[PDB]
């Protein structure tokens, strides 16, 4: 039994263009829940006052993204007229592996140095998805479509990997399921690294009236985690990707890392009275076995992220389910919050949201708040019972040995067609240098730029790892067609450049930029005498002279920059994406 | 290393009522794909050759069943008005777990034994979200998770359910999931499957615009006229568990799951190409883990997708892994399923299993249909492999250079790039009780008209002989603690094969109180269920029944609803399972209004 670690990840959810942003959201309580926009269905076709009619809902609205129908499609070597014929759910997840990929820091080149094996060196895929809208196609216009598998098989296929690529289904624990499986294929070692996520969007009214025949919302249409108002939840949309491996090799192939997924857990509720509901001895069935395999202590744990429902059936119900688990062999008190109380009901990118919740959550070691918990569903009797809910943002405290240890904490999702899952995350504890950015056309370029220097603008790193910066940029980016590089020792001398490309064009002799020129690609690479001479180039360490022939293009080994060992990886922005709509 | 054993299997299929049919159509081949019917869409509204045109489709019969719409609600306890809202998909499933329930031996009462139980089944969800739309529901029908969710909620299981999605290979690899989430030992056992249908012409339409399709609209598996599929329709279920139990718990097995892989394909030159260096790399990792030798395998379930690239893309991914050890004339047959059924989108390797194991337990090798002449590019003369044109007898490879067991493969690969592979072997009955003299063959149902049925199928199997004599304590075995004690019911005496069916037709005949016919209900008698089970000097006297033995006296009790426990005296080594006819459906109507 092997812990996994979780090296990249991102995700889109609603008023979050970047989990920075996300993160903002959450820890400034924010209602992300907002009205029904223009662009997708006639706002004003048909609604309902509560429980009346046959065709229409009292389906007040729910959290959305501005971002849904937009893609890139050249970017991936996929056609326009083609691009016309895809799914909202597949690009959105490529796109956001692929932002997963950069986090993470690692290149599509990732494949060849992992083994001698064969094509693309396995890599798994694992997301969990939903019913596509736009089969809803004209049907009765003939569609000029239908699959769940092909969001991870495109994913598999674009990318070049040679692992398991599949779509899962459980109704809302899907993306946990997917974290599971991705797990369980690690730990066995049929595959060395996992794309595990969830993917969820809100297209036709289909969605929204389905939701309101069976009575799953509520007349306020908002999410009441624990609240006095437990009436029924709100659907948001939700997009999400985590990139997974062994802590094992974490460690050598140095790796930047957010958490540890050192338990998982899923099963069935057996037979219930109704369809729909949950069972709560069930639900401590998980939680046990999560665990149980962790082989952490229910009194180690700091914080749930629960299956925050709100219903007046379920909130109580996994709060007595919990209490079950929690008090077998104890009686420290234990944090509750939800982050589908800030965001929707991400139907199937429930769990995802949770964990990157979670992980912003262990970033900047604070507690964010469960919103709409002002007053608590008076079965909430916290009798005698470890759990409390979060009220508001508080700094997070690590609990210590001395009662007779690390931050450690719970990811809860169950489906209403019964399906239980729960995951335990835990944290784990001069020279000038080469800044070379890299993008397939002109104008992709001082973006790129632009959002690496809205980073350091608010500082979001220090002086100290600047070798770190430099590091990622070279080796775990794309070396793509058009170019640019700088040179710094610095800390200020970073941002006098970016500036200057937001600026204008202008060109003090700290630029570098280039494409193209065929001669030297054939001449270079087969040979072993001009190797020498690159080898050499590093031996002086002369800066300036080097990067015009890297941005004319001179492909380079990069691990020749070496101190007897690489410095390990560093988050930076993901490659900024066009803006190029498709639809109908 | 566990191996896993397979104990329960059914499933339909085009023209197809069971299994025993299935293999019918399969030995004799018989060309299973049909016109479209009358009951489904109206398609001379729909019919061009090649064109130009708005979408209107060329690519138009397929395999098909005979009422795909019918199911039984309240035997489930589900009502009628939410069986109108309703998916195909769901319920064909669910009974398809119950006649593989059965088929095993096992019932419901598996939790009462115990104290989890997997479910991973392979879906497609198409077609009832259109059928809905200008004036289906999101857990009933607007979900493909319901399928398996369903089945374990009603069934009462504790262990995981899920529907996957690999475009052909989904069914195998539900199959692979389920082997792995025995040999870690998170669950007991696993229902493994995959379910099709094709109910709107949007499943035709889109498959004729990217033209994946033939003009002949057949599967000529290797054949020369290799243009493009038919998609036949089909649904599938088998039971699965560690070889470690089916020991000891005396199970009834069809074959062992010894080795499991799957990948994807890479980067190819177009998105729905097959790579062939990914297939071998699949079935290489399949034999590692399994620990069989290549030329040890005498039959591979092949993908025969017939397309101009794939089959011949297949031969040489299959040449590639076999080739590492030596090569040999005649050595591997090759065929497939898909032949005689069609293209089972997502049911295309429970179905090949369903041929695998049905071909183990005749000993016999089912043709590849429409290989009457080979397409140029299989050039074959220094491969292993070898079309099976027609029905011949399985032999054994052999063991004396210096038994070996037969040993199978089964292939199925997406055309969105996930392929898989998995690796079958036969079990021998390994050597070198006593029920009494009498035996009690029971057997029950919800009403009244079901009675009649339940027996006709016991009859019509022991009418062409399924089995002899030599196992009539193991037929009594199976109907009395791995059938489920249903409201309405009836037993009978025998020491014989041939007083088996004296008494049968009598039922199915004319009107007769002649020999012992023992019938009753449960409903009718109340006041004796709180009697008999909260008390230990009963229980003594149904023990001290079992002493002397005397049977018609015990059976009136049984029919009037006496709950008994069955480890009777069974010398304490209890006789194994065997295959009996599962409990036959109503045929009530479902779809609109």
């Amino acid at each position: 039994r092997e812990d996994i670690a979780i090296i990249g990840i991102s995700g889109r959810y609603p008023q979050a263009e970047n989990l920075q942003e996300f993160w903002k959201n959450l820890s400034e309580g924010t209602d992300c829940i907002t009205e029904i926009p223009n662009d997708r269905w006639d706002h004003s076709l048909y609604y309902d006052a509560d429980k009346d009619k046959e065709g229409k809902t009292y389906g007040k609205w729910g959290g959305f993204l501005k971002d849904v129908d937009k893609f890139d499609p050249q970017f991936f070597s996929i056609s326009p007229r083609d691009a016309k014929l895809m799914d909202p759910q597949e690009r959105l997840f490529l796109q956001c592996v692929y932002e997963t990929m950069e986090d993470a820091g690692y290149t599509r080149k990732k494949l060849t140095e992992k083994s001698g094996d064969l094509l693309g060196a396995n890599v798994g895929v694992y997301v969990g998805v939903m019913y596509e809208e736009y089969q809803l196609y004209g049907a009765e216009e003939q569609a000029r479509t239908g699959n769940p598998s092909s969001i991870a098989n495109r994913a598999s296929y674009v990318f070049g990997f040679n692992g398991p690529s599949m779509a899962l289904d459980t109704m809302c624990s899907s993306s946990l399921t997917a974290i599971h499986l991705a797990c369980q294929s690690l730990r066995n070692g049929e595959c060395e690294a996992a794309f595990a996520g969830g993917v969820n969007v809100s297209v036709h009214p289909n969605k929204y009236l389905m939701l309101g025949q069976n009575r799953f919302l509520s007349s306020k249409g908002r999410c009441e985690s624990f609240g006095e108002g437990g009436d029924g939840y709100v659907p948001g949309e939700g997009v999400g990707a985590v990139l997974l491996k062994p802590l094992s090799k974490a460690k050598a192939d140095g790796d930047h890392i957010y958490g540890l997924i050192k338990g998982t857990a899923v099963n069935h509720d057996g037979k219930t009275n109704g369809y729909s509901v949950p069972n709560p001895n069930a639900q401590a069935a998980v939680i046990k076995q999560a665990l149980k395999d962790a082989g952490t202590d229910p009194r180690a744990v700091s914080y749930i992220e629960a299956h925050g429902t709100g219903t007046s059936l379920g909130d109580p119900i996994e709060i007595t389910g919990l209490t079950k688990a929690f008090s077998e062999q104890t009686q420290q008190f234990c944090a509750i919050g939800s982050a589908k109380s800030n965001i929707g009901h991400c139907e199937s990118a429930a769990g995802i949201a949770g964990l990157t919740k979670v992980l912003l959550q262990m970033k900047h070691k604070q507690l964010a708040p469960s919103l709409h918990s002002r007053t608590l569903n008076p079965n909430i009797d916290f009798l005698a019972t470890p759990f409390k809910v979060q009220q508001t943002l508080e700094e997070w405290k690590r609990p210590v040995i001395n009662e007779n240890l690390p931050r450690t904490a719970g990811l809860s999702s169950f489906g209403a067609g019964g399906v239980n899952a729960h995951i335990v995350i835990e944290e784990y504890s001069p020279h000038p240098s080469m800044i070379v950015l890299s993008a397939k056309n002109e104008q992709r370029l001082q973006k790129r730029a632009k959002r690496l220097l809205d980073a350091l603008r608010s500082g979001r790193y220090r002086e100290a790892d600047l070798s770190r910066i430099a590091y990622t940029l070279q080796v775990g980016r794309e070396p793509m067609e058009e170019r640019l590089g700088m040179i710094v020792s610095n800390l200020r001398e970073l941002e006098e450049k970016l500036d200057e490309f937001t600026g204008g064009k202008e060109s003090i002799d700290q630029l570098y930029r280039g494409q193209q020129n065929k001669d030297t690609m054939a001449l270079f690479t087969a040979d072993e005498d001009m190797e020498k001479t690159i080898e050499a180039w590093l031996e002086k360490g002369k800066a300036a002279k080097v990067l015009e022939l890297w941005v004319k293009g001179l492909p380079l080994n990069w691990d020749k920059l070496y101190q007897m060992g690489r410095p390990q990886k560093i988050s930076l922005p993901a490659y900024p994406f066009a803006k190029d709509r498709y639809w109908i």
